């Protein structure tokens, strides 16, 4: 198994055991100052040398011992970086440990990093800065060994500012005065369980907290702290679902932070602290499935880990699936279904945008010579999770399957693991149902590109009111329109008339009229769950509606969750009346984006 998205040594070779990191955040030079301890264990004889990787990190020293050691740059290759090779003082033996203290400052540029100033930031008094790791971003935060399949402890401190607050994906261990400079304060952090390194999150801000739970304080700027504790007060009462359902909650804390509008995501699982995007916010918890996915990464991600990037869908497929039973257990088993047939037509549209062959459409990707962030999209989630229900219903149902998913997460907890290896436990937990498991097409959920081989059954109890009004409006004549009227929604829910406009959407466009016709009737402008108000604007712009097009530029740029900016601004640049604008709009907003988000926009534009 070789890990394709790095350049350090293998977990065959040496092992990081161990981050204490010291640093501070330089907000004048947009800087992260430090030093990174990395304690690493040989796992092989005289072992002279190894390599870390490194993206955009200036190295100012590597200590051991107490004095300076060689070390060598080597020429970068893209997204990977530039690995960072370590000549070391004295030949270890096997288990042999180590400390090797690196002195590095990050790039401006860093694509770990967004540093926000003051005006981007609700209170306009101060800037910000937040991280994201996941996949392969902690190499331009600090040197490391930036795969999954190394696991090690942590510690930092973290000089900031004196007015802001730092947090990390760890316990608070403390804050004091800075000694070396009394304009700052020095927080502390442990994390006692071992993580792989793309877990490591940090912010700084202005930053205050709200107690929501037993175990969970949600953090934010003030200006948000009200409308965040209402909107995800739902928090304690997922953790208790999720820890019937995986076993114990290991990490301590469950806090949550609500990021200014860029953040990336919708989520991100960091240990202790996951961070999520204010595009959550919508007033009434409906969005709140996002937290009950990030609460199962608790589990499936955090404690059972894929070995590399290949095996994604093992942590994502698996937290779709938990998610959807946690949700189930709020809210009903016909709203699992609701919304597991809801992912299967988000897997249909992905498997439409890279087309029926492409290699981003199989579940295990070979990410040779790929970036990550260029090869996301919706096919781990859901293939993942289609696999999985579909194994549900072969092996007998739901309560049988939750057996298999809590024995696999206590098998494998603390490990990073291969599909093989999820497989013959699948096979060894099953081996009464052997002939079952023999009947999967293993080779085309697995391997093949496209759609899945088979579709699992849903309930259809949620769906029907959508898809009948969908095929109305679709099936509609000039002269059918003016039988719709605003009680056509009087019974749906919030998640039905999302539904409705992504069945809509999946036959867009519709007639101009019959666009207009929905807003007269339905008011979906009015609509600020972003979500809908997303597929709403898509739906819009596809039908080239230009009263939708300063909406569609408006919500592109005030928030940058990428699931929204992405296929807004695609749709904006496909649209002849509004592309000129949506690429001035690119550029002119570039340098202030989420370094990732800025990227791939340009590439879906190509810019
Ligand atoms: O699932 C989420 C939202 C996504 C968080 C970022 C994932 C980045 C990543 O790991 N990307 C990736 C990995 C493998 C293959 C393709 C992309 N939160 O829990
Ligand atoms: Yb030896
Ligand atoms: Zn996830």
């Amino acid at each position: 198994i070789v890990d394709t998205c790095s350049l350090a040594s293998p977990a065959s070779v040496c092992r990081t055991k161990h981050l204490h990191l010291r640093c501070s955040v330089d907000f004048t030079r947009r800087t992260l100052t430090g030093t990174a301890a990395l304690t690493v264990q040989s796992q092989e004889d005289n072992l002279r040398s190894l390599v870390l990787d490194t993206k955009d990190l200036t190295i100012e020293k590597v200590v051991i011992n107490g004095q300076e050691v060689k070390y060598a740059l080597g020429e970068r290759q893209s997204y990977k970086g530039s690995p960072m090779e370590i000549s070391l003082p004295i030949a270890l033996s096997k288990n042999q440990e180590i400390v090797i203290e690196i002195s590095f400052e990050t790039s401006p540029k860093s694509s770990a990093l967004q540093w926000l100033t003051p005006e981007q930031t609700s209170g306009k008094e101060h800037p910000y800065l937040f991280s994201q790791c996941q996949a392969i971003h902690c190499r331009a935060i600090l040197p490391c060994q930036d795969t999954p399949s190394v696991k090690l402890t942590y510690t930092a401190e973290v000089s900031v500012p004196k007015e802001l607050v730092a947090l990390m994906s760890a316990i608070r261990d403390g804050e004091t005065p800075d000694p070396e400079d009394p304009s700052r304060k020095i927080y502390k952090f442990i994390q006692k369980v071992p993580i792989p390194c793309y877990l490591i999150a940090l912010v700084v801000g202005a930053l205050e907290s709200r107690q929501i739970g037993p175990r969970t304080l949600v953090w934010s700027e003030k200006e948000q702290v009200e409308k965040s504790a209402y909107e995800f007060s739902e928090t304690e009462s997922m953790l208790k679902i999720a820890e019937d359902l995986g076993g114990p909650y290991v990490w301590g804390q469950y806090d949550l932070l609500v990021l200014p509008p860029s953040f990336p995501y919708g989520g991100m699982e960091n240990p202790c602290l996951t961070f999520v995007t204010p595009t959550l916010l919508a007033g009434d918890k409906s969005l709140s499935n996002v937290i009950a996915h990030e609460i199962s990464h608790s589990w499936t991600g955090n404690l059972v880990t894929n070995k590399t990037w290949d095996h994604f869908w093992l942590n994502e497929g698996h937290t779709v699936y938990l998610e959807r039973h946690i949700c189930g257990r709020l809210f009903g088993e016909k709203f699992r279904h609701f919304n597991a047939l809801g992912g299967w037509g988000e897997l249909q549209n992905s498997v439409k945008t890279f087309g029926e062959t492409h290699p981003f459409t199989k579940l295990v990707v070979d990410l040779t010579d790929i970036d990550p962030d260029v090869a996301y999209s919706s096919v781990p989630y859901e293939k993942g999770f289609a696999l999985l229900f579909y194994l549900e219903q072969l092996l007998g149902g739901p309560e049988i399957f939750l057996g298999f998913l809590k024995a696999y997460v206590e098998k494998f907890s603390y490990k990073s693991i291969t599909t093989d290896d999820w497989k013959d436990f699948l096979y060894s937990y099953f081996k009464d149902k052997v002939d079952v498991l023999n009947q999967v097409d293993w080779n085309a959920w697995l391997y093949s590109p496209g759609l899945p081989p088979i579709k699992p059954n849903y309930d259809m109890t949620l769906t029907n009111a959508c898809i009948a009004l969908s095929q109305r409006w679709i099936t509609a004549k000039e002269d059918d329109l003016n039988s719709f009227n605003a009680t056509d929604l009087k019974d749906l829910s919030s998640h039905q008339l999302n539904e409705f406009l992504a069945q809509t959407l999946q036959r867009a466009p519709l007639p101009l009229g019959h666009i207009k016709r929905m807003q007269e009737v339905y008011n979906f402008n009015a609509i600020n769950n972003s979500e809908i108000r997303f597929r709403w604007l898509r739906l819009c712009i596809q039908s080239k509606w230009e009263d939708a097009i300063p909406l569609a530029l408006k919500m592109a740029t005030e928030q940058g969750r990428m699931k929204f900016t992405r296929p807004l601004f695609k749709d904006l640049a496909a649209f002849d009346k509004s592309h000129d604008q949506a690429v001035r709009t690119y550029q002119e907003h570039k340098a202030s984006m989420h370094p990732v988000t800025a990227m791939l926009v340009g590439k879906d534009l190509k810019v």
